């Protein structure tokens, strides 16, 4: 018979997220010559830094209780109305988008498009994105988006530094009236850069020298809305870069700020549809002027040719900036926002709002409260003579005003605000019996409306492209956003083994309370008492993960594993200049390393001197010693991955950090390889004193068309105090006074349940066995393509231990069939195709995560195996190097009813492995070498 | 400027649900010579039939605040845990199907598969669903799904007069151990159908005499398993029908019933992942012999072969039976559900079950307590001494008990009880302090269990199918369930105007609260104060219809449109009964009514008369006027639809109606093409007695590849006090007495909130633009195409009402090329074909919902006008009659990389009208002229 606990079946989640079964499993271990997952594993790993136990998360709970359990926490917090604003409102997401999109995991299990031939889908819905952003701002040229507004602002800053055209112009002016969390994030990064900042009001810059770039904001943080024309002409007069940071549906209304002579717009496009998420995942816009083209930051999409002559989009852009990805799936969501809505549509929400406030402001200035500004769209500064009185009848009502102005109370309205929402303020603010009636206030604000000025109203067509005037029926946009989907390969549809990525499994059942109006709709900056089940979650995370990585505290502020490292090098400069010691500036980097890596050690203010590896990638301690004795006194920190970029466990990484602790250099383990050791072993056993964990990767959190997930990162106990804070918020015991990282104190707070759900359900074991699972498909697949593609980088007794890198570095010499042809020829077996050169050019890297199946791992080996067969053809002269299926692929069906001149067959072309569940292509090869169309 | 309530914009919906805008909708008006809506409608509906305001249902209001008002109203239901049984269980439906299934518009907005070449996805499903239904009941045929468990039985019933081969048997044995709803539907479906039914205990049957059928639970409804293998050899040796009711849950346990004997075996499969929803809407499995094959009621899928030789799937069943559809839907979440676990899932769900089920038994039973049956699956009739204690104290626990069982207390166990419950159980039942614990009695009970006979254990192997075995994985489960959507169009990438059926949009916020756990979760026969928000929202909607149809009553049980003319005509036979007028047994029926109808008809006992129809599909009033004269005293009722089967507004609906009842017979408006009627008339106001609802057309509930929806009806007021009622719960002011029609008291009750939300977001307006936009769309159809074929049945002006009938038939004369024959083309330019041959064979029938925009429309009229041309190429000999693109099509890809020796070009064949969107059917044409593989 089986027990109790065998029918209830805690761990049924284990096997639903690992792909392999127990005979998969042991057929896999049959295959590449090992007696177990254990036997293997400690045959790979090092023994000196093997776990016998792993850290204990406890046990695994079905997703049943675990969404219960989640759901309890969730309910501890408070659902009330926020009008606190500062650049977060409650939002109306169309259920239409949300259920088709938000939802819908062909939407979400995509990553970075470094296949465009497989990404056009997501591709025109960034490119909507960006022709959002050129029509509300008034600029030239827009980014794919960024991560957030503050960061946004220190890429303007950034930006403004790189285009300057002034020598001896070391300080950057700021407008008081800036959102402070971006001012706290701008002066961090300045900080690093050794940008001197300056604080004060706008029109004292003129007062002020040696500026490269100054800050504005459109609106002011107390909603007082500026025109800046005369100022901003005076500063172009000087050469002065000038930024302007802008709501995205305050730009509905206001004039562009690229009109009125900025050279650079930025701002949040949360209000596109995007719910705050306790200042969660949202993109920012970012645009420039034509001339500033080169340095613009991060990722740009862009109208190329295909080879076949067919227009085709492609994300081109790659601005010396430590951005790597874009907020695909949020700017995907304001995209289809905007094109749901409209041009109409979002006039009218936005003259919603601004009459909503103007008739609260008429009532609440009828019945004597003097108003700080008389210039707003959706902001008032009520100036209380009893505060503390209207802030406790504001609470008593459970609603939630700005409360940090002094003398003054904080009123900002949204597209969820009512007339009921203005008879509640009314009677917070004025107490009952006051009289007012919405309409005969409506009827004279709507005959008599100063609150905006005459120059600052726009007056030119906005989103005159046909996509935002045509799908603005449901049928018509739900018809539109699943064309949008056809037109791509997500992890529904076949596997994406792309290597320094884990395209793991996204479970619905930890994707389903990101959507909890709970976990949603809340402010960051609310009150902290109302977010008592954000503070319970993200403490049971920080533990949870504080055991797996051997660490004694960790952050959850950073919102991308670029961020991470950014952290966690600031950390290690704030540890060194508490100690005196902050001429320590010299950063270790192996030659085999990442180039993010370089990017932030370079943010972080520290001198980046190259390790040499003597082979296979593993660095070589007689060059680390002589480096790290050359850097001696100023040595500040080491920034190594393991395993290796190239998969490897390396067998010296105790002797490196303890070289580099000899010293007195810190140890930045880079979590990119994380999940091959969680269970295994952990970054603090091993001896780093700090690391990044990518959860977006190694804990599940899905990449929505793009990789800007969570990027919290770990440390030891001398670190801990040092860790990125927050300034607009204070919580005693999870958050410090540290400059910040982010704009949100935890980031991205509503996508954290993803990564408690998963932990949850896997608990300590499952956590193990993911990760030898893992490691047992990567070795299953180099044991079963070695003999067609060299192995490259192998282990003890030539093991890999997640990746299998693949050469094909002699097959195009001898053939001429390269790395790329390969990859684009899976396409046509329905596979997006693996990572290329990332470590070495003319090489595949595939990395399977523990989420494929036996079946799908034999597909792939299948197809390449077929691929090898076909190189062969082509040598044999069966097909000439010009006309093969190797270099014309992808091949999409408009070829298959026109003339064929090919020497190989249409089946052979389109489809080499069968025809049932075929994936098409929408264009074919993009040769690469950004207008809505 | 603009008012606050123009920006406010109450009615945003009524502009996303109905396609055409302002703009098009006067292109339109143009096209057909039409001044406004309002001019086109009053020109085309008769004027003594026109409303001149419409029914005041109240305001539009926004999705987001529909939403929210429901929300509150959900909120009153209270979610107790049941434990009540009698055939509804909680489930634990996993998130994968939820997510890619439930809350999927391309699985939920598709109808029955009359093109099996663009459903072979749903097809398969529903072939999975037939398999585990052969596997668990071990017979050799199985229907495609029956609407619930009672009809099932009904079904079972008149089947087994069906396939009887003793005269002079009228009586149905019912065993007493059957569900009481099942009894009830049974009864009143025996007393339509003249049958005389026993019920008492099973060995009883021996006694009587002149028995064809008896009707056997294999488990009791008090929880008893029965071994009824000499009963069923005995019966059988009397050439008696055995159909056996059984647990899809308890199947997986227990042995066959088809394997001792039983000649038909049905049951629910509602505990396969699907949620009760308060009775909501659920899958019933049916199956039988092999002998038995022509009098199987519903569809059944089968295997068939292409044009070209592949293997196909179809839906080949039409078995005298009302039954026209099945719940697609639902079926293939528990095939699904089936397919996620597989056989060792189920077995150890349904293990789980029966060893808490043994443990809860052995604690009472160590602590004192009887038990009135020893051998049970998962539930419990436990005697207590002192009930009303006890069920107070459960009720204080926030448990529900069967609490209609003397002198004892039921408790039923499913997939979500843990061992939690079951001590909460113990504490319910025997108080504090009662000391068991859960680990002891687990052991004693896994050594010892006599729970189930020996001969009642299963031993066989079931679900060996390679479906069952192999996509266990999330990945794997997700991309199978993706693999089958593909296949399929759906509404989210074509239109699908095919007549008679209205495939307007399912709005996903109609959807959402559908699967609100305050909706869904809910016991049907919970305690009524439970399901206060059921019943407000209930009342609120039968108030909405009321009004909408000019009735006085409205009564929501009926689950199908054939279940609401069934309840219809049964309460106009209790009217005549109730007057001692039961001699009117007389149905007239004009010639050109719909086929179920008559069905309906003959099921309620009533003699069918056809009258003619002068010309056009008009009755004629003196064919009509002889006819009811025949009939005199013995005229029962009439059966009319308005507008008639051809979409034509007749001007004699009002005299049709005096002279029905100028002799006492009532009139039946059958309420089929009532999406035409709404705000514009009523079926009340015209004069009609009583009527049946589709809300699965009109009022936008969907078809989940079938229309097994709502069927409520609406009745005058003499007719109320005859609508059907319920035996198990009681309702003050809102369920009568009468014999129930369905399982649950309110039918499906989780899809009326669908309903709720589509009337409360479109208002009285709304919803009569919505009707006179339907009829819009349909005349700007039928004027671009009148000059390439013909429009039939055309109204004052040469006007059409809803629905655009093309005379195909000179075209197939003159040339050869039938309706079929352009139905299977319309698939080659990204269309679901139109309805062929309903009211007349040789046409098309072309019913465009107010939901399509007139880019589809034109889009839609090019591939007709193309068409027109392909056949004119036909008849100029360009093609010949065997070999051209329309008697081939559909094109399959697999065509395009073989040989081609068509006169046609592969662009032609395959890329009429262009490669962009282009959706693939996955088998060519099926000739038609049921194994999983």
């Amino acid at each position: 018979t089986q027990t109790l606990s065998q029918l209830e079946n805690s761990g049924a989640f284990i096997e639903r997220h690992i792909g392999p079964d127990a005979a998969q499993q042991q057929e896999m271990l049959n295959a590449v010559g090992a007696q177990s997952l254990n036997a293997l594993t400690g045959q790979i790993v090092p023994k000196d830094i093997q776990l016998a136990t792993p850290p204990q998360v406890g046990a695994p709970a079905t997703e049943y209780a675990a969404l219960a359990e989640l759901k309890a926490i969730a309910s501890r917090n408070k659902r009330f109305t926020s009008y606190i604003g500062m650049g977060y409102t409650a939002v109306q997401l169309p259920p239409v988008i949300l259920r088709n999109m938000l939802e819908n995991p062909g939407w979400y299990t995509a990553y970075t498009p470094y296949q465009p031939e497989v990404s056009q889908g997501r591709l025109e819905a960034l490119l909507n994105f960006q022709q959002v952003t050129l029509d509300l701002t008034g600029l030239d040229m827009a980014s794919a988006s960024l991560l957030d507004e503050a960061t946004a602002a220190a890429e303007a800053m950034a930006m403004a530094k790189r285009v300057s055209k002034l020598k001896n112009a070391n300080r950057f002016f700021v407008a008081s009236d800036v959102h402070p969390q971006t001012l706290d994030v701008v002066r961090t990064r300045a900080e690093t850069f050794g940008f001197e900042v300056i604080v004060d009001d706008a029109q004292k810059v003129l007062d002020h020298q040696d500026v490269f770039g100054v800050l504005l904001q459109q609106v002011g943080t107390t909603g007082e809305i500026h025109d800046y024309t005369a100022l901003i002409s005076e500063l172009k007069s000087r050469k002065i870069v000038v930024s302007v940071a802008a709501d995205i549906m305050a730009l509905v209304l206001l004039t562009a700020p690229g009109k009125q002579g900025a050279d650079i717009v930025f701002g949040s496009a949360q209000r596109f549809g995007v719910p705050m998420g306790y200042g969660g995942p949202h993109a920012a816009f970012f645009a420039a002027k034509d001339e500033y083209k080169r340095s613009m930051p991060g990722r740009i999409i862009g109208v190329s040719k295909d080879a076949a002559g067919n227009t085709a989009l492609r994300m081109a852009m790659q601005a010396n900036s430590n951005i790597c990805t874009s907020q695909v799936l949020l700017a995907n969501i304001a995209s289809l926002y905007a094109v749901y809505h409209g041009p109409v549509g979002l006039k009218r929400i936005a003259n919603r709002i601004h009459r909503l406030t103007d008739i609260l402001a008429a009532g609440l200035q009828q019945k004597g409260l003097k108003l700080r500004h008389a210039h707003y769209f959706d902001t008032l500064c009520v100036e209380v003579a009893d505060k503390a009185g209207v802030l406790t009848r504001a609470e008593a009502a459970e609603i939630n005003l700005r409360s940090d102005i002094l003398n003054a109370v904080g009123i900002t309205l949204d597209e969820t605000t009512t007339r009921e929402n203005v008879m509640q303020l009314f009677n917070v603010l004025l107490g009952d019996n006051h009289g007012l009636d919405i309409d005969t206030l409506d009827k004279d604000v709507a005959h008599d409306s100063r609150s905006i000025q005459p120059a600052m109203l726009r007056d030119d067509e906005i989103l005159t492209h046909p996509v935002f005037n045509r799908y603005h029926s449901e049928t018509e946009m739900m018809r539109y956003m699943h064309s949008l989907e056809r037109k791509d390969l997500a992890l529904n549809q076949a596997m994406i083994p792309l290597g320094s990525c884990t395209m793991k499994l996204n479970a619905a059942a930890e994707m389903i309370p990101i959507t909890w109006p709970e976990f949603a709709e809340l402010h960051p900056f609310c009150p902290p008492e109302q977010a008592e089940g954000y503070q319970q979650m993200i403490a049971q995370l920080a533990d949870w993960l504080v055991k797996l990585t051997g660490y004694d505290a960790v952050c959850m502020q950073p919102n991308s594993g670029a961020q991470g490292e950014y952290a966690g090098l600031l950390a290690i400069r704030h540890y060194h200049e508490s100690r005196n010691e902050g001429h320590r500036d010299i950063c270790l980097i192996p030659a085999s390393a990442h180039g993010t890596n370089p990017a932030s050690a370079h943010m972080a203010g520290m001198q980046v001197v190259v390790v040499a590896c003597d082979k296979n990638g593993n660095i070589d301690l007689t060059d680390l010693r002589a480096k790290a004795e050359q850097a001696g006194d100023n040595l500040s920190c080491i920034m190594v991955t393991y395993p290796s970029t190239h998969g490897v466990y390396e067998e010296t990484i105790r002797e490196v950090c303890e070289v580099v602790h000899q010293f007195g250099g810190q140890v930045y383990l880079d979590g990119a390889n994380m999940n091959a050791q969680v269970g295994i072993t952990s970054p603090g056993f091993i001896g780093a004193d700090v690391s990044h964990l990518n959860l977006h990767k190694t804990f599940c959190i899905p990449h929505g068309g793009g990789g800007p997930g969570m990027g919290p990162i770990g440390v030891k106990a001398h670190l801990a105090p040092f860790v990125p804070g927050h300034s607009v918020v204070q919580i005693e015991g999870m958050l410090t006074r540290q400059g910040a990282v982010s704009a949100a104190p935890f980031g991205s707070a509503s996508i954290l349940p993803i990564s408690w759900m998963y932990i949850r359900m896997m608990g300590a074991e499952g956590l193990k066995k993911a990760s030898q699972v893992a490691i047992l498909n990567a070795n299953y697949i180099a044991s079963r393509l070695q003999d067609a593609f060299p192995v490259l980088y192998t282990g003890r007794d030539g093991r890999v231990a997640h990746e299998c890198i693949l050469d094909i570095r002699p097959l195009k010499e001898e053939t001429g069939i390269s790395e790329l042809d390969i990859a684009k020829r899976l396409i046509d077996y329905g596979f997006h195709a693996p990572t290329m050169s990332f470590p070495v050019a003319g090489t595949l890297m595939v990395e399977p995560t523990e989420s494929e199946s036996k079946v799908e791992l034999d597909r792939f080996i299948d197809a390449m195996l077929a691929i090898r067969a076909e190189i062969d053809q082509v040598k044999a002269g069966v097909w000439p190097l010009e006309d093969n299926p190797l270099v014309n692929a992808p091949h999409i069906q408009s070829e298959l009813v026109a003339e064929w001149a090919h020497p190989y067959s249409r089946e052979v072309a389109v489809f080499p492995a069968g025809v049932a569940d075929k994936y098409w292509p929408t264009v074919k090869r993009l040769d690469d070498v950004c207008s809505c169309v």
